[PDB]
């Protein structure tokens, strides 16, 4: 079997990208934060409190005939941008772009935080890290992509994202007509749940290239690029005014600025995104200072190559026995 899905950036900054998602009998469609940095599928529903949702779809269970309540199971997660939620669990059908699963665990959020809240384009999450970071307790649960990987064609999922505009994740195949040139694949470690690769280097604009092993996660969840401050210090320095603002949270820069490119490796291959997708536009409504898509990742603990970077390339998701991430041009 295979899946195919239309993926489409929730604002005009990129900010996140929602994907269509069918749970349940008859089908609930709820739009979900496709998240290859977390593995919880979590969503609004009919138990989350009243007071938390502003706008969201909700799912809910009562209405499913293929609901199942998880009896005894509980969950609860937190992110890395210091959102989170928690709640009970569901099994339901869940079908993505025709791909279907019968008997995921689905995540009924009770309790969300405000950003969540504040949110109204995402009705939940669909995680697409290791099954091992998975919250449920005392029971843990697999991912959508875990649990249809056997009936897949090929034991993959690639992620084609596009800059302010719709991109693709599919299930169980790989698109040739999707990117330019070849896919070069790179080694994969599991050992912290995440899709953990090294990057061989990086380059700034025409400069020349840095031959440099940067450890890092590929994360479709998180919206920008956080790098060493040593590599992230060189972008910046070469756009005229820009500066990491403590006030701010991190590098701005003039909007009046043209932006370089910034290049990463994969192996010998490079990716390179365009200056445009390094702007996130105005600190504030109005404000001449733009906010940076390259960020530090200093005090993070980890290296994210979040959407900046992967929108830049058509990302193949190898979850064969041995995982392994590929990445061309497009």
């Amino acid at each position: 079997s295979t899946g195919s899905a239309t993926t489409t950036p929730i604002d005009s900054l990129d900010d996140a990208y929602i994907t269509p998602v069918q749970i349940g009998t008859p089908a609930q469609t709820l739009n979900l934060d496709f998240d290859t940095g977390s593995s919880d599928l979590w969503v609004f529903s009919s138990e989350t409190t009243a007071s938390e949702v502003d706008g969201q779809t909700i799912y809910t269970p009562s209405k499913s005939t293929t609901a199942k309540l998880l009896s005894g199971a509980t969950w609860s997660i937190s992110y890395g941008d210091g959102s989170s939620s928690s709640g009970d669990v569901y099994t339901d059908t869940v079908s993505v772009g025709g791909l279907t699963v019968t008997g995921q665990a689905v995540e009924s959020a009770k309790k969300v935080s405000s950003s969540f809240t504040e949110d109204s384009t995402i009705d939940g999450l669909l995680g697409l890290a290791f099954s091992t970071l998975n919250t449920v307790s005392p029971t843990q649960q697999k991912t959508f992509f875990d649990n249809a990987k056997a009936s897949l064609d090929s034991p993959v999922f690639t992620a084609d994202l596009g800059y302010h505009a719709p991109g693709t994740y599919n299930f169980g195949f790989i698109d040739t007509t999707a990117y330019t040139g070849s896919i070069t694949y790179t080694a994969v470690s599991t050992k912290q749940g995440f899709w953990e690769w090294t990057s061989t280097g990086y380059a700034v604009g025409s400069g020349t290239f840095k031959s440099t092993s940067i450890d890092g996660i590929a994360d479709t969840g998180t919206t920008l690029l956080y790098l060493p401050a040593t590599v992230v210090s060189a972008y910046w320095a070469q756009v005229s005014g820009a500066k990491s603002s403590s006030s701010v949270g991190g590098y701005v820069f003039p909007c009046s600025a043209t932006l370089p490119s910034f290049t990463f490796g994969v192996g010998s291959a490079r990716i390179v995104i365009p200056g445009d997708y390094i702007d996130f536009g105005p600190i504030s409504t109005g404000s001449s200072s733009c906010f940076g898509g390259i960020q530090s990742s200093a005090g993070i603990g980890i290296n994210i190559f979040g959407d900046v970077a992967l929108k830049a390339a058509f990302v193949v998701f190898n979850g064969a026995t041995t995982p392994t991430l590929g990445f061309a041009s497009k």
